[PDB]
């Protein structure tokens, strides 16, 4: 009943899980699906959904948060956000359990949405956006999207405090949080942001001939050198936009009991950064990682190291998982290998999970959607630069998701470690999408060699 | 004041649809499902569940309720019944819809259970039990279960009458509407009904010692005959409540502004009829038809052929479907072949879909559990008395399903004909059972 994770799990959250340097890393691979956890709420009606899941866990509680409609699931209808703070928890027979301390749903006239949450000491900070336009109309609006920081405590209350987007995002016309959790760090919770540039602003000017090229294992692009720049350069500004510049953001924010204190907006050179999208910022041991959904042509998952100065934030090259595709309109569907303009994708977040002894991550679990075009059949795997373990399917073929967040943890009273998937699913014909929660142990087969 | 269905369904409704006696009877079979209808509400809330389907389509309009459970889908926790009224009708582009015109939750004190509903002239009849206990308490408990008969009429008014049971039924210690649609026949409702008899009552004592046995197509039991026979008498008379006979009933009541009226019961003698359970009571062309549920020894699906003469109704042998089989319990699972005592089974009914020129039935079309012991697997076919046509698969192998009931109708602008399927399903990560309406052509080999 305390406010902290039992026992059991005490030492066993947010480290480098497995770390192996000799036994290869596909060897690993999820089970079947354990006990269906409840911690996540129904939708509250029928008819409605409940959508865009954000998940965070710290070495003593954790968050979680997602989006309700009560007709529907049309992006142009009213919604509300549920907001709860937890701890992992274990019954007599060592049954895992994440068991409620707190949650909230702000059900006023504020419309929240592309809402991220983090784990902070304070209990659970949230990134989330205000708006009553459409995401294009919003692109269309040379103003800034409005944004809040809010909390809830652990004594159940929650304050929030609107961002002075006019400065902060003086040369934005569109800015939203990644959806993903966001992660604490000296004394700052970091969140992953992305949006639209004013064309010509300061912002906007410096990223001008910036871009990078993330090419495929074993499998190069046809196209001539010319013709890829010419291709890269443009995924930056697509059609569906308008041809403003999608840009990758990072947020940084004091905690404290004053909400939205001291912001600091970080924007990566795109000679790093691919085109901008919904993304995670997690710490792993003491390696921190964005996560960043592959909305332009970039198929395989990315990971990019992210190094904290201050209040501002560095990304390097990234990790990518060359089997850990998502599925997205043609020319971007998962085979891609080509630079090219597109705004599609799906996120589906890796968690780093093996790691070498020098602490240099090698492996990550995830659900993806093993799908070519389609958002559907989604599957958990063990993956690497180039391999997919043996998989776990979560439903059907037909099955439909529209998001997948995992996060990782051990029980050190087993020593056993455990996956923790939730994703937004729907059935062909069982009503809208809703968000469940699915864990696996992660095992290793030692009679193979 | 019927509404109505659109002029395109004109002459398409409860009519025989497919008149051959040449073609295979399996060479017709249903196509993909053409649409995901709307007109069936969802669950209230995403916790809950809609169960106990019940429909029926006369000439200008359809009927159709169910049963609503606010948390979890426990057949004992309290709920609400939801009823409505409405036509057919087709947009510009052709495209065939189901418009509920009125409906109604009932959501008072009284736990209304096991409804079923017919549509008649004045609207859509239903018939419901009260109750306020188990079913095993139920049939422990010797005085009738309480009935009331109800209609939501075309003005979305609802006005219902509870049955005087303590006569109507004195012979029962329970009684329940067999869910499945009733028919409106000679100016009043049919409702197939089921329960269990008073020992020694005078119902009961009718009923004493008969017993009929049906026959699986070249599939004989190998049980000699003494033994077979005393199977099949106690088969009435299952454990599951206490030795109580289960029997089979048709209850008629008069159609008028006054519901409740003039109600009378039929107790068809059990050589014609096995062990009571869920039915449905339908009407297609000029003839009538009783399904019973499966809930005995045997597995494929059955249609009694139905007469009817001043306020009573007399059932014959019937129609049955070989290939038509529904999951059950051992020993009476869907391959069951031997006269056995048990009560499980489920309601997945047979809509009269090809007759013979002479109007003798020979195909249906239903969505059946493609199963042997479990509640899983719907799927949809054509099927005679021996086989099945191509199916179409509703959902996956592993969904659960609790009720399918079908009819079928046709565009006469177009020709085409079509069946709606109805059924409980739920799958795994989704939720508890949902009520989930499908639509399919009917096609042919030819
Ligand atoms: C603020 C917003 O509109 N978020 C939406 C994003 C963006 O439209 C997309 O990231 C722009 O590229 O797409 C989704 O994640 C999606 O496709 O399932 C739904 C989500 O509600
Ligand atoms: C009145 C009643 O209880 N009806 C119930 C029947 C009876 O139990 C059975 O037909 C006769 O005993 O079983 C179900 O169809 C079932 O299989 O789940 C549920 C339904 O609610
Ligand atoms: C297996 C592996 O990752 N080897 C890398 C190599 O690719 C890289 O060039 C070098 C320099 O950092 O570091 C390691 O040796
Ligand atoms: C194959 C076939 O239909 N044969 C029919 C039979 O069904 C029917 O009962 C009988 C009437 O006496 O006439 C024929 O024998
Ligand atoms: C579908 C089927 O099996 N039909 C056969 C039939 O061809 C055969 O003449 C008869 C002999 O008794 O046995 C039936 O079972
Ligand atoms: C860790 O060891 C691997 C072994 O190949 C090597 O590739 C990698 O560069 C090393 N990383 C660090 C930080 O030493
Ligand atoms: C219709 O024809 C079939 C087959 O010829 C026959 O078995 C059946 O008895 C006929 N029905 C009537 C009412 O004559
Ligand atoms: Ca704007
Ligand atoms: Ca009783």
């Amino acid at each position: 009943g305390a406010p902290i994770h039992d026992p059991d799990f005490i030492g066993g959250i947010g480290k480098e899980l497995i770390v192996d340097n000799a036994s290869d890393v596909t060897s690993f691979y999820p089970s079947a699906f354990q006990e269906h956890l409840n911690f996540i709420p129904a939708p509250t009606t029928g008819s409605g959904c409940t959508r865009i899941p954000s998940f965070d866990m710290s070495a003593t509680h954790y968050c979680y948060t997602h989006n309700v409609i009560l007709s529907g699931c049309r992006d142009h209808s009213h919604s509300h956000q549920y907001l709860a703070l937890g701890v992992l928890r274990t019954t007599a027979t060592g049954r895992i359990f994440f068991s409620t301390l707190r949650s909230i749903s702000l059900d006023d006239t504020q419309n929240r949405k592309s809402c991220s949450v983090s784990a902070t000491p304070l209990g659970c900070d949230m990134l989330c956006s205000k708006v009553t336009e459409t995401e294009e109309e919003d692109y269309n609006s040379a103003v800034p999207t409005l944004m809040a920081h809010g909390r809830l405590g652990f004594d159940g209350q929650y304050h929030e405090k609107d961002l002075d987007v006019t400065t902060l995002f003086e040369d934005w016309v569109a800015n939203y949080p990644g959806v993903g959790g966001g992660s604490f760090i000296d004394g700052r919770v970091w969140f992953s942001v992305y949006g639209g540039l004013k064309p010509n602003s300061p912002s906007d000017t410096v990223q001008e001939g910036k871009y990078v090229i993330y090419k495929r294992y074993n499998d190069t692009c046809p196209d001539e050198q010319d013709y890829q720049i010419r291709m890269a350069k443009s995924s930056y500004k697509p059609g569906r936009f308008g041809g403003k510049r999608i840009q990758q953001a990072i947020l940084s924010i004091k905690v404290s009991t004053s909400l939205g204190e001291d912001p600091v907006l970080t924007v990566p050179p795109n000679t790093v950064t691919l085109m901008g999208a919904e993304g995670r910022i997690l710490t792993v041991g003491t390696s921190h990682f964005l996560y960043q959904r592959g909305s332009s042509y970039f198929s395989p998952a990315l990971l990019y190291p992210m190094t904290v100065s201050n209040k501002t934030a560095t990304l390097h090259s990234p990790y990518t998982f060359n089997a850990f595709t998502r599925p997205g309109s043609i020319p971007c569907q998962a085979s891609a290998r080509c630079p090219n303009s597109c705004v599609t994708g799906v996120y589906t977040d890796p968690y780093p999970l093996i790691f070498y002894r020098n602490h240099t991550l090698r492996g990550v679990f995830g659900t993806m959607l093993d799908s070519e075009q389609a958002r559907l059949n989604p599957a958990s795997a063990v993956f690497d630069s180039t391999s997919r373990s043996r998989i776990t399917r979560v439903s059907s073929s037909s099955t439909k998701a529209a998001y997948t967040t995992s996060t990782c943890f051990k029980v050190v009273k087993t020593n056993k470690t455990y996956c923790l998937s939730i994703a937004e699913i729907s059935n062909t014909l069982f009503g809208e999408f809703r968000i469940v929660p699915l864990l696996v142990e992660i095992l290793k087969n030692d009679g193979v060699r």
